[PDB]
């Protein structure tokens, strides 16, 4: 498909589609990112994403460089140009300089349409492995564009899918995801001091206090997933996959349990709700 | 006026562009060196260039281009630029992170810009730096994420640089290595929690060669109270004094004599790292 990116106004082919060397995203790393995804091409939480967006520039010390309601409507028009199913990517940069005021004045954006790009049926079938890493995500309610340590982190790694953020043996969060645990039909998931409150994870919460399924609020320990059933992760692609091996631990029999099964199934029938 | 050599050109600064599928912009995925030169020749190329390929190998970057090449663009723009430069550059991650977990299709560009040295009166009084409770991830790479340098100077009484004290542990500053003077010592956190810095090899070899003990690890802030000096070092800034950490003032809260000394042995010895 041809992607797309907006920049400058217009809608460009995304391999056209170029950023100033001076924009200290480039050479600082200065920039925050939301990803959104459609559902029958409807942006799915756009709202709570862009407000997320925002906090995340506000907390970088980033000016918005545009209304939350102009980037909602850039999002909705380039869906409605890429006539497929959508991963969106707007993208606030730092811009040019640093002020005296310790502000980024100056800040550029842009917005990557994609064709998304959903796990495999297979990867929910079987569900996937996790290699745990000892280290975490610097000021976690921030989304920032630096994932260098998502790949750095792999390589050493025997094919996981993503790499968890597991400190201290505290399981925190995946590099790209929420991460659940099942003990004893409890969910278990890191509160959101230490993990970006994720979309997805409140969705997921809400379909837990429907379903009566209590959830603590505490992060699972590496040395519990020996006594776990299940486990999984979320975000707003991946939607709830199946997590069976996490380095060398088998999680209960290795193949996805019935509540994670079930949330999943509950997910998609519950989405429309959070579609706009 | 400010330069840029991007596919086989020198632009200006301000004219050179970079394709956003580049995970430079997307994944923060990228790394680069500062190469400084005194009258007109450039300090610790080749050391500088090294540690540009060890920060891209680290990451999982294949050099996009041999270390002579990048010399000879460095030598080539230095000469355009007719002044002393600040040169940085710049490797990204390029298009694709392939199936053999590596980047293999990385881009490089060259930033040439006039050198901007700290004022004279920030050597005679010295600098104040902000203490932060956090660190700098996979500190032995010199990657593009700065993002923290930023946002911890927000609530920083308008302090010099921000300076990484993990836990009360001072590792370096968001643009330096950190050195503290504890009873005629000098004390720099080790490689394995900051970089190897072309100034902090260049500071700890006039050490040896000038009998001053140097202790590998991270001084505390607390042992502030019992220092006598303090100071940082870049290729630009040179060796700049600290006479303040936060509430803590550095001994007599003025440079101190050990700080100054090496400053005048940092500049009389340079020119044997001239290239
Ligand atoms: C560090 C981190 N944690 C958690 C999440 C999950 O947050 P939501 O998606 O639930 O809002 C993300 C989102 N990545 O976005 C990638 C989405 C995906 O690829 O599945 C993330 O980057
Ligand atoms: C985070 C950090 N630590 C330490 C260093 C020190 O390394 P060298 O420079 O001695 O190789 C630097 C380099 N910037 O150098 C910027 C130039 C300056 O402003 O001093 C750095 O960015």
């Amino acid at each position: 498909h041809m992607n797309l990116c907006y920049i400058d106004g217009k809608f460009l082919p995304l391999e056209e589609a170029k950023l100033p060397v001076t924009d200290l995203i480039i050479q600082r790393g200065v920039g925050v990112f939301e990803t959104i995804s459609t559902h029958s091409r409807r942006p799915l939480m756009l709202t709570p994403h862009l407000k997320r967006l925002e906090g995340s520039a506000t907390a970088s010390s980033i000016v918005m460089p545009a209304t939350l309601d102009e980037m909602a409507r850039i999002i909705r028009e380039g869906i409605k140009k890429m006539g497929c199913e959508t991963m969106v990517r707007p993208y606030i940069t730092g811009g040019d300089s640093f002020g005296k005021d310790h502000l980024f004045s100056s800040s550029r954006y842009f917005v990557i349409f994609a064709e998304i790009r959903k796990p495999d049926p297979i990867l929910y079938e079987k569900g996937v492995a996790l290699h745990p890493i000892n280290a975490e995500r610097y000021l976690p309610s921030t989304k920032s564009i630096n994932y260098m340590l998502s790949f750095t982190g792999q390589r050493d790694s025997k094919g996981a899918y993503e790499i968890l953020y597991c400190p201290e043996g505290e399981i925190v969060e995946g590099s790209h995801s929420t991460f659940f645990l099942i003990k004893n039909g409890h969910l278990i998931t890191a509160p959101t001091s230490r993990a970006l409150s994720g979309t997805t994870r409140q969705i997921v919460l809400e379909l837990a206090r429907r379903g009566n399924i209590q959830v603590e609020e505490r992060c699972p320990l590496l040395t519990e997933l020996p006594e776990a059933e299940e486990a999984f992760i979320t975000g707003t692609v991946k939607e709830l996959l199946p997590v069976v091996r996490i380095g060398d631990q088998i999680i209960g029999n290795g193949v996805p349990g019935k509540l994670t099964k079930h949330l999943h199934q509950v997910y998609l029938s519950s989405i429309v709700e959070w579609l706009e």
